[PDB]
């Protein structure tokens, strides 16, 4: 199994993509064992980003890997598919989309018309980006059967056995868990990996954790997975997707810039108290020399 | 009260807004008693929209009317800034934003930022547009005092109990829901009216339940209400966002040309299908006298 | 349009029913005006009740009126069934029963026979108590006419919606709320009134915001269901079933004793800081002669 | 890890529990190599049995094996308190109780309270049997450590972050699964077992799928996992609970009498159609020599 990074995108204090700090990030997790790298994600902001900016994001990640899944999808159809077209001229692993997002109650047809229109267009294998929560909808291992064109399924959802469906009802389908506290699970149960929001910041703790699970070391898989558990959910006090710029300068030392607002940074007193909650994590984790310091 | 529509957005065949349908439509809304336009809402598919698309759309309509409220929210603030401060040579009734949406899990803080943000910008009143499951956050009654610069609320949830909150908690808020089913209810109850998605195709059955609850007349306004329900509920069959096009088409006469795919047109069977659904429907209106022929 | 009291059980010290307080409660109830009064609801604790004990409450209070709605669902459905049955000396209004609670995923086969049962073997009319979130299931308006043998229905949701589709779709079904929050709304909409459990302690306010409601003074009828509101609110602080004993204790003056473990007792700090969440509350009241202190 | 099977209770035409049945049904699970017997949990249809028909259930089971835990709870918590002081003269493994179930908003110490009350009184092991969708209340790990005298959980929850939650918070806990379709997945991640519904009718299936996993034969146990998955979704069409009496005749080939109503037994024509959707499965079964024929 694999675990894949949903980047991050380092934003310039004038609100623009900082390709520069994208790189560095990119060119250290490819070197820390990260096999992949899913582009424009919720970790990313990819709903935040112009179709322009989904374009730049796989770009300069490129100039470091080819290990890219390029995340395109969006609420105009037309760009979706001008983006899926783009990504003829890049050698990628594939592109990817979640679920036409905000409009509930979408009726079946309408969501599958959508996913085999960008199947029908793409150069490269089509990945399910299933996430209901933020999107409203589920797409689910039936509807992903009838779908019928997907390489794999990145499934980020709190009910692993809707994530086992889909192997069990596709089982050539490539299947991964969006979450962190699944990477010791998802490797011992047969499942193909996972798209770990945390390996942005903590990349060897990831692949530690799998290692392990592999080696049939499941205690000891577990006890690291719990540690960091520990860290995603320090993230989560005040807001992940925020939190994870400042968890990636302090694990990582360079830092990613600022999140696009309404994506707010951290201010002061909320770093120091996420430092606070991770900072015996941290010593924990350099006593054990998966870090260095 | 008032009826305020949300308008329906039309774009041509290669998916640019037709903008002399959109005069034609407003302008029909208008002579037919409709109070207020509610410009790039959820009907409007204002998600879809690049932020010069829902500029375009309040340069359209205000060719037609200033009883404009005109919704500029999105996922970049920078964006919903700017079209805020270029509201300024447009005398409308207001700006209106959803909350920040597909992100799960913003801080409170956060939220309330973004909005403080707007008003701070705003040359005109600022309306809260809540939309619980569509944004996957609420911004309740507490939360909208608290932001302390709303004029009104546009409550689109099912549960009247937290849209009087809102003037329980605000009394000088004005506040409207977001429901075709609960035009009696609303009038009846002391509340300032409804954002009616319903009120594009049938603004005459819109105002007469407000006027008959108005003046007392609940049964009757309940008789109307029931049937305008019946309408509503064949809308959502093949999907009430594409529908809402067919509808208006069929009550009103005119086409809205097609919705933005992933909210893909109904095909001819399902707009004959859904033509079916509200025929002796409309032979009832006809009867009444609400609809002419 | 009426007010209904789900009436409270009062529980000795030592657990068991206490007939006398029970006796003193419906007297002032009914003497302050109070319409009927439902018998092992919620807020009576039914569920909490033996079949033996749900009978003895039926004795007790059919020893002060007639007007009684005699509530005996469970999940032994002999028993409900023997309940039914021994109703037929009793000179009340109807039975009634919620749905069986509990198991998730039942059929909506096996949930119209389990009413239809009950219709079969009533001597009296039969009222639908229909509350999704306590029992995991829904019977709404199709499923009520489906049924085809309800007298009435208590629908207890946040959704007016739901409520008025039962009017909607069987007219002569007596229509209730379940709600304290929506006495004013339900009166002035064309709802047949509220199963209002804040009537245990605040008869008088349910009454009045009613007839305000009634006589289509609809400001003032708001202005008291807002403060009514309030001390609904103050209620759930520490539990709302737990809290009734001691509110009605605070305003009516008489004692009620206990609730039955789980549902445990407030605390005298917990009793004190609710006294004070109201008692600016309880003066206004004064103040506007609706309690004569 | 371990198989525990949440034993069916078997009712007589007149609805009363059947003693010998039970005894049977107890005795071949137990050959069959499952590890213990939960006795009044949903699948035996606990909520529906008075505390005298719980005690009734514990004596028969008693008679065939001492591994049982006894599920205790209810409503009423005196005759929970006194179920728990009966078991004292039965050397079986625990007591277990799920929380307070029906009503909503019950708050965090009152449910402390009611488990840490029969952890005082249990002469025995004390296990929490968690499950948010039946109950209504979330017992989670965190709630689980406050309480504090848990020897183990049974998590029925489809979230398997949740349930490695109580195993991270609660190193020395016994942490279970209430998932049939997790049995594979639980034994591979490090956690204790399974109390699994499906057990009652295909205890060689589950013992098997668990034996795999423990060898590390990931593959060959989602095989198995897979065909189980397929027969509790057809057990999931006409209803589980009544549906698992059906199921266990025809794989077991000895009779449970009846459900106990509302939860209705199947008819004649209900067991023909499930029968025929698990007749394919079962030639599976027989061709893998899991079952004889
Ligand atoms: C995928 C990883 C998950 O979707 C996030 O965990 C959900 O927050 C991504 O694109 O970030
Ligand atoms: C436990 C087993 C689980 O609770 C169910 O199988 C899911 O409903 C039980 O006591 O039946
Ligand atoms: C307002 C009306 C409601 O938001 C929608 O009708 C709900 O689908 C709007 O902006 O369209
Ligand atoms: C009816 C009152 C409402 O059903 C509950 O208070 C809602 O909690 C009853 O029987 O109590």
């Amino acid at each position: 199994p694999e675990i894949i990074t949903p980047i991050i995108t380092p934003f310039t204090k004038d609100n623009r993509i900082d390709k520069e700090k994208l790189k560095i990030h990119a060119e250290n997790l490819i070197r820390k064992g990260i096999d992949k790298l899913f582009v424009n994600g919720t970790t990313g902001l990819g709903p935040s980003l112009s179709p322009e900016e989904k374009l730049e994001n796989l770009k300069a990640v490129y100039d470091v890997t080819n290990k890219i899944i390029f995340q395109v999808g969006g609420l105009n159809l037309d760009d979706a598919i001008r983006l899926a077209k783009l990504s003829k001229d890049f050698d990628i692993v594939g592109i990817a989309s979640y679920a036409p997002y905000y409009y509930p109650r979408m009726s079946e047809k309408h969501l599958v018309k959508y996913f085999k229109t960008l199947c029908e267009v793409s150069p490269h294998p089509v990945y399910l980006y299933n996430y209901p929560t933020a999107t409203g909808k589920d797409i689910d291992a039936k509807v992903a059967k009838e779908i019928g064109c997907f390489t794999g399924v990145k499934d980020t959802i709190e009910n692993i056995i809707h994530t086992l469906d889909y192997k069990r009802l596709n089982p050539n389908m490539l299947v991964y868990s969006g979450s962190d506290m699944l990477i010791a699970t998802v490797a011992s149960t047969g499942l193909d990996g996972n798209v770990a929001a945390g390996s942005n910041y903590l990349p060897e703790v990831t692949v530690t954790i799998k290692k392990l699970a592999m080696e049939r070391k499941i205690d000891e898989a577990l006890k690291l997975q719990f540690l960091h558990d520990e860290v995603i959910e320090a993230s989560r006090i005040f807001g992940s997707l925020s939190s994870n710029y400042v968890l990636t300068k302090y694990f990582q030392g360079y830092d990613l810039g600022y999140p696009r607002p309404p994506i707010f940074p951290l201010d002061d007193e909320e770093e120091r108290q996420l430092i606070k909650k991770v900072e015996g994590i941290r010593a924990k984790l350099v006593e054990l020399k998966i870090l260095k310091e």
